[PDB]
């Protein structure tokens, strides 16, 4: 550990070739995303045999005896699998291929071609209905499957093909669309659009094709299903219908997707990639253009995969909602309410997607602001339903297996947001993000612009040659820590490298190397502090050196024991280098404005000190007043907020991120760092629970825990809506000074009262600073 780990460190991703292949990467990653975002290259997704099937039933509208797009019965003839089945090769999903396959067959047969495809594709059907013994072997379920798959097989029936009707599973299977059936409002279809609008072409005995017209979209789609438009043109002749079956054509020309457009869901999805992979930084451009789009169409009723849907979709609703907030836009929580009832709903449409929109508000309601309850609402409710997911059974399908999903729902229910070490988790997603990741609707499809391997390959490079630039910070850390001094105060424990992870765990960006070394060197030098003033000094001693605080003098240390000259002349020195780089970057003097800093943080150990030595235990207001001040984080975050290259704070600007005795960035951090301080350890100076406690002498320590919790979780809201607030303050600032506070909430996460794991710190140190990714 320390020096001789970090120094015997020689990553090989400094070299500047390497940053210059990521240079490479991001221009073709950004020539890759034009087409999505700026062009007319939206909504790339893979063919769907199954919808291209439906396309080809539609007949000439001249009246011939040919099919209106004869393209795509060429493409289904020229598309078969090596086993008879249609769909994509490289993932096999069952229903996925039971659907996409009969249909086919069908509309061959329709057409009377491809005899040889139909042969192959009916021996698919048979033998694989015949393989399933029990409902656990279904996998996973394409959209809506248990209601089409029967309607489909009765047409089957109709034509006596040789398939195995009489099956328990296809008895089932009618069973359960019964049971789907049954809770329909049928008169609602014609009024309110619903999910099984993208699905009419299994309902086709229910629907009064005379009314249906009603809850069309708005580019003739019905939600935005080429096969289920494609059936009500059949019925209708709708000319928009007709358009819309056109429009798809001209898209993907001999073929058509499952859903479309997804320009909404694709466009949040792609961001929130880039995010979670930690290589934002490098498409700033991109990622406005995206959000500004999906702003646009952001609207009260929220908003669908695709723009037209004429309802909306709680999964994109939700990560929209959260990329949106988290980038600044203004949204409001009560877009909510429409997945509500009487509460929230969404426990209807196919297993993946519903999972996926909980887990999407489950991660959206972490983002609150104060009052807003509803997200708290959210929070519970979700929570609760993901935990159910956990049990149910079609959690671990074979499908979902392959995808890691129940490992994927646990972590999400053990992390928090606020409680997250940004580069750690941008490092465990390079390990979890699939380039050829497979989603579930109608058909198994994918999105690669959303999954690809660019994306993993920049993202892999990009976190190791930060890692490896953090290395050659730390070995400056580590050599200026050996010659400073400090480690001749053998009163206190040397944690250079956990103080330095503590800011460049979240302000990991090359420019900010001056900031992540200054803000090191003033917790090193805190840390003594502390320990000076609440335990190894006398009053007496501590009184001198507090009056030598005040007079900002090296001779007048004169007066001081030994120990105490040499503390104050250490700390005299890092005060005034971080006052002449903050002056240089900030143009302005600030050598007055740190020192009442440096002032105001010390007289707090001082009042402390003074209550030490009389066994004085403060109310829980005192504990409070004073603990905002004497926690040290305000003078420690000003010593790295101020010196972050290119980024000017005018007094106007600090004040409004750091103000004693108001709500602001620097006061939320220190109130928080207390108090979950508190929360962590206090079981292991009185703390803020015996303090309540003395306050309310009848009250039980359990009691005290919840009290201060009470005052953490609405100080945590607040935290987040200054930092995600727009205003003039260079956004690098207030993220430096967010970013602190999460890593600080990592450390103090799940208060008991028990202490801080100082294995789990050097775990974090190791994950982030000093293991690579392999490549
Ligand atoms: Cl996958
Ligand atoms: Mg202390
Ligand atoms: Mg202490
Ligand atoms: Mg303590």
């Amino acid at each position: 550990w320390g020096y001789d780990l970090v120094h015997s460190l020689k990553s090989p991703y400094i070299d500047s070739s390497y940053r210059e292949r990521a240079e490479v990467l991001v221009s073709e990653i950004k020539a890759m995303l034009n087409p999505a975002i700026t062009g007319d290259g939206e909504s790339m997704i893979t063919p769907s045999a199954y919808d291209t099937a439906w396309v080809a039933r539609v007949p000439a509208i001249d009246g011939s005896a040919r099919p209106q797009f004869p393209q795509t019965v060429d493409w289904i003839l020229k598309n078969q699998l090596k086993d008879g089945s249609w769909g994509i090769q490289s993932h096999f999903l069952l229903s996925d291929r039971l659907l996409a396959t009969l249909s086919c067959v069908l509309v061959l047969l329709k057409w009377n071609v491809g005899d040889l495809q139909v042969e192959q594709g009916i021996e698919f059907i048979k033998s694989n209905l015949e393989l399933v013994k029990d409902e656990t072997d279904q996998d996973s379920l394409v959209t809506d499957f248990e209601i089409i798959f029967p309607s489909l097989l009765r047409e089957a029936q109709s034509l006596r093909l040789g398939l195995p009707y009489d099956l328990p599973y296809i008895h089932l299977l009618q069973t359960k669309r019964q049971e789907r059936l049954a809770k329909l409002s049928r008169e609602e279809i014609y009024a309110v659009p619903s999910p099984l609008l993208y699905s009419l072409e299994g309902i086709q005995d229910i629907v009064e094709w005379e009314r249906i017209m009603e809850v069309q979209s708005q580019d003739g789609s019905f939600l935005s299903s080429p096969a289920s438009t494609a059936c009500v043109f059949m019925h209708t002749g709708d000319a928009k219908c007709l358009e819309f079956l056109n429009s798809v054509m001209i898209k993907f020309g001999n073929f058509v997707p499952c859903l479309y457009p997804v320009d909404l869901l694709e466009r949040l999805l792609i961001v929130d990639n880039i995010v979670r992979l930690g290589i934002y930084r490098h498409f700033e451009k991109e990622i406005k253009e995206a959000l500004d789009y999906v702003y646009r169409h952001w609207n009260e009723r929220g908003i669908g995969w695709g723009r037209l849907n004429p309802i909306a979709d709680l999964e994109t609703t939700a990560l929209g909602f959260r990329l949106l907030r988290l980038h600044r836009y203004n949204v409001s929580p009560a877009i909510f309410d429409n997945f509500k009832d009487a509460k929230f709903i969404c426990s209807t449409g196919q297993f993946n997607k519903d999972v996926a929109s909980m887990l999407n508000l489950y991660r959206a309601s972490q983002l609150a602001f104060p009052g807003e309850n509803i997200l708290d609402e959210a929070k519970s409710f979700a929570t609760k339903y993901l935990r159910e997911a956990l049990e149910k059974s079609e959690t671990s399908s074979a499908w979902n297996n392959k995808q890691n999903l129940s490992q994927e729902i646990k972590y999400a229910l053990k992390t928090s947001w606020h409680a997250s070490v940004p580069r750690v988790e941008a490092k465990r997603y390079c390990q979890v993000y699939r380039p050829d990741y497979a989603r579930i609707a109608k058909c198994v499809y994918k999105l690669p612009y959303v999954n690809n391997e660019k994306f993993l390959e920049l993202g892999k490079l990009d976190f190791n040659i930060i890692q490896s630039i953090h290395q050659e910070e730390m070995k400056n850390v580590t050599s200026w820590f050996r010659d400073s001094g400090l480690p001749l105060f053998t009163f206190a424990r040397e944690r250079p490298l956990e103080f330095y992870f503590l800011v460049a765990a979240g302000t990991y960006e090359p420019q900010y190397a001056k900031c992540r070394f200054l803000f090191t060197k003033v917790a090193c030098l805190q840390t003594v502090l502390d320990d000076m003033y609440d335990t190894y000094g006398t009053l007496d001693e501590l009184k001198l050196f507090t009056e030598a605080v005040r007079r900002w003098d090296l001779s007048f240390t004169e007066n001081l024991p030994d120990y105490m000259k040499l503390c104050y002349q250490i700390y005299y020195d890092i005060v005034h280098e971080v006052a002449w780089e903050a002056e240089k970057e900030q143009g302005r003097e600030l050598v007055s404005f740190f020192r009442k800093g440096w002032e105001d943080y010390l007289l707090g150990y001082y009042e402390e000190a003074e209550w030490l030595a009389a066994e004085y235990v403060p109310t829980l207001d005192e504990y409070i007043k004073n603990g905002i001040t004497s926690i040290g984080q305000r003078i420690l975050l000003l010593s790295g907020v101020l010196i972050m290259d290119g980024q000017l704070l005018s007094q106007e600007a600090l004040e409004k991120v750091d103000y004693p005795g108001r709500r602001v960035l620097t006061e939320l951090n220190s109130l928080i760092s207390r108090l979950a301080d508190d929360t962590k350890t206090y079981k292991a100076l009185a703390s803020s629970i015996e303090c309540y406690m003395k306050d309310h002498p009848e009250c039980t320590e359990e009691e005290a825990l919840d009290h201060i919790y009470s005052i953490l979780e609405p100080a945590v809201k607040e935290l987040t809506r200054e930092f995600l607030k727009p205003d003039d303050v260079p956004f690098a600032c207030k993220k430096m000074l967010f970013e602190e506070t999460r890593v600080t909430m990592v450390i103090f996460k799940d208060g008991d009262g028990f202490g801080v794991s100082k294995l789990e710190v050097k775990d974090h140190i190791k994950e982030c600073l000093i293991e690579p990714l392999p490549l």
